[PDB]
DNA sequence: GCCGAGAGTAC
DNA sequence: GTACTCTCGGC
């Protein structure tokens, strides 16, 4: 069928080897705060470089 | 409307 | 043994 990940089910732990390899991680356009590097980069696409590229 | 976090895998 | 990516839900 398909996967959404679903974080329904139960028996979900909430190991920190998830969130404590991610550090803070700062906007140097807007200064945006943004938590998970992973994020800072999908910020860049919608608050930045989100116009239609060439 | 954007943001914050969970899971499975590979080397 | 760790960090990676994609995905979902919430105020
Ligand atoms: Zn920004």
């Amino acid at each position: 069928p398909k996967a959404k990940r679903a974080k329904h089910p139960p028996g979900t732990e909430k190991p920190r080897s998830r969130s404590q390899s991610e550090q803070p991680a700062t906007c140097p356009i807007c200064y945006a705060v943004i938590r998970q590097s992973r994020n800072l980069r999908r910020h860049l696409e919608l608050r930045h470089f989100a116009k239609p590229g060439v």
